[PDB]
């Protein structure tokens, strides 16, 4: 198996343990403990290649501690999630990035950007908005719902293409 650490990053109810559990155990979690963190392992196959992913479901307060940057830091690509409907989410997305490339010491760390909860029917984040700022970090951006599964593999599998890259 290739191993591959992903960390799934972004505020508060954007829906990171969602989406892991979706891919990890194939069903929606509809209330998740919103303080638990653990990270999860799955064997899957991303284009012919046997891969064991080992996630990391991000969680509690913001704390900063040589530690937890180098918990964060052993990341070799992030999920960086905002909610559609969660303007201050999306807002968010620059922080984390800037923390990844801080603990990481790189301004080029695989990262996809992810618009979750594409399910809901009034969004206050467009299409358009999410794909500049993809486009200006130079990294894929997919919408995804961990309600009805739409684009969660693709969200992870793009990852990992992104860490094949990276390695050259
Ligand atoms: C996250 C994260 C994170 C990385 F992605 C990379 C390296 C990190 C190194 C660290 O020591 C710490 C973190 C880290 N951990 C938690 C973090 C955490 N919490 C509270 C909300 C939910 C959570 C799961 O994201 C955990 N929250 C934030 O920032 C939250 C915001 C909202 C209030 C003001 N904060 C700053 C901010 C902006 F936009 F300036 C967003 N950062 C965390 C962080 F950088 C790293
Ligand atoms: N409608 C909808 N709700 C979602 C989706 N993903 C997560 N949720 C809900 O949003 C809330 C927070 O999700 P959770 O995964 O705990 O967010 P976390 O704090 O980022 O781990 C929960 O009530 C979830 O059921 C989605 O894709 N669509
Ligand atoms: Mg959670």
């Amino acid at each position: 198996m290739t191993e591959y650490k992903l960390v799934v990053v972004g505020a508060v109810g954007v829906g990171k343990s969602a989406l892991t559990i979706q891919l990890i155990q194939n069903h929606f979690v509809d209330e998740y403990d919103p303080t638990i963190e653990d990270s999860y392992r799955k064997q899957v196959v991303i284009d012919g290649e046997t891969c064991l992913l080992d996630i990391l479901d991000t969680a509690g307060q913001e704390e900063y501690s040589a530690m937890r940057d180098q918990y964060m830091r052993t990341g070799e690509g992030f999920l960086c999630v905002f909610a559609i409907n969660n303007t201050k989410s999306f807002e968010d997305i620059h922080h984390y990035r800037e923390q990844i490339k801080r603990v990481k010491d790189s301004e080029d760390v695989p990262m996809v950007l992810v618009g979750n909860k594409c399910d809901l029917p009034s969004r206050t984040v467009d299409t358009k908005q999410a794909q500049d700022l993809a486009r200006s970090y130079g990294i894929p951006f997919i919408e995804t719902s961990a309600k009805t599964r739409q684009g969660v593999d693709d969200a992870f599998y793009t990852l990992v293409r992104e860490i094949r890259k990276h390695k050259e």
